[PDB]
C-alpha cells in the first residue's frame, strides 16, 4: 500500500532531522541547528545533490564515523521513493 | 493518456517561472530576471542539479521560506516526468 | 531492440562532440577543444552533473543561445537511457 | 535472482576500492588513501555527486586515464543499481 510509504518516510525523516540536529547541530549550526534545517537539508542529501562535497565531507572533518549516520539514510530514503513513485504508478493500472 | 502529461507540465513550468520571475526576480536577477531565465534555472532545479547549494540556499538568505516554492515544484516535476517516460513507454506495449 | 539504441546513443554522442568540439571548443578548451574532451564532458552532462553551474552557465555567458544545444541534448540522453536500461532488464524475462 | 547483485555488487566495490587506493592513494590520499576512504569516494561516485567536477578533473589532471577507470565503475555500479532496487520488487508479485 501507499499510504503506509509515505507515512513510513515522514516518521523517518522526523527521527532522523531530530537525530542530526542533536548529534550534528552544536558543531553544524546552518544545516543542522534546528528540526527544520535538517529537514531540508536532509531532504537535500535524498536528492544526492552536493551531499558528499557540500555537507558529509565537512561534517565527517569534525565526525568522522558520520558516514554511518548519512550513507544509510541515503540508501533507505532512495529505496523508498522508487517503491513509493512506482506504487502510485502501478496502483491505478 | 501521455498528452495530456506533456502540456501539464507545459503549463505548470510557466506558471512557476512566472512566479519565479516575480517573487525573486528583483533580488536575483541572474537566475530570476525575465521569463526565459527562470525557465532554465527551473529546469536546472529539475535536473536536481545544483539546486541547494546553488540556487536555493543564497535566496533563503534573503527569501527564507523559498523552500515552500521550490521543494514542491521539485516534487511534483520529478513526479511527472517519471509517469511520463514510463507512460510513452507502455503506451507502444 | 537494445541493440538499435546503443548504436543511436553511440551516434548521437559522436555528432554531439563534434558539434561542441567545432562550436565551443575554441572558447571552451579544456571542456570541449578535443573531440575525446568533448565525449567526457558531454558524457559528465548525462550524468546531470554539474551541468548548469559548472558548464552551460559558464558557457551561455560567452554563447547565450548554448542552452538550445544542451537542453536537448540531456532530454534525449536521459530519455534513451531510460528505454535502454529497461530494454535489456524486459528482453530477458 | 536478487542475492546474487548484492554480493556482486559488494566484491566489485572492493576490487574498484583496492584498485583506487593503489593507483591514485599516494597522488590524491584525501579521497583515495586508504581502502575505507575509496568506499566512501566510490560510492559518492555512484551517486553521481560531483564525480567530475569534484573527482576525477583533478585526478585526470594527475592521471589523464583516470577516464577508463570511472566511467565504466560508473556506468557498471548505475546499471546493477537498477536492476537490483527493480528486482527485489518484481521478486515479491
Ligand atoms: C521534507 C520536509 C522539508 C521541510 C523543509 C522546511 C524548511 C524550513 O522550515 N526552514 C528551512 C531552514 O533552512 C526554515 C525556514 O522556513 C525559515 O523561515
Ligand atoms: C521546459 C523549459 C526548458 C528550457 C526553456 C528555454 C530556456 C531559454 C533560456 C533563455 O532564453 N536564455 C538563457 C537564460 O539564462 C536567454 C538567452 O540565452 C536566449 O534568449
Ligand atoms: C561516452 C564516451 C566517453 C569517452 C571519454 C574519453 C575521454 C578522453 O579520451 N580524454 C579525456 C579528456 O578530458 C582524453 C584523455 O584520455 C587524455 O589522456
Ligand atoms: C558500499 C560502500 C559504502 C560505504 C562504505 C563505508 C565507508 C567508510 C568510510 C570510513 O571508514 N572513513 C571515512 C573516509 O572518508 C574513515 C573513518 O570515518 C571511519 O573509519
Ligand atoms: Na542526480
Ligand atoms: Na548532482
Ligand atoms: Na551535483
Amino acid at each position: 500500500g501507499v499510504g503506509s510509504v509515505a507515512a513510513l518516510l515522514t516518521v523517518v525523516f522526523y527521527i532522523a532531522a531530530v537525530m542530526a540536529t542533536n548529534l550534528y547541530g552544536a558543531t553544524f549550526p546552518e544545516w543542522f541547528g534546528d528540526l527544520s534545517k535538517s529537514l531540508y537539508t536532509l531532504f537535500q542529501v535524498m536528492t544526492l545533490e552536493s551531499w558528499s562535497m557540500g555537507i558529509v565531507r565537512p561534517v565527517m572533518n569534525v565526525h568522522p564515523n558520520a558516514w554511518v549516520f548519512f550513507i544509510p539514510f541515503i540508501m533507505l530514503t532512495t529505496f523508498t521513493v522508487l517503491n513509493l513513485f512506482i506504487g502510485i504508478i502501478v496502483d491505478a493500472m
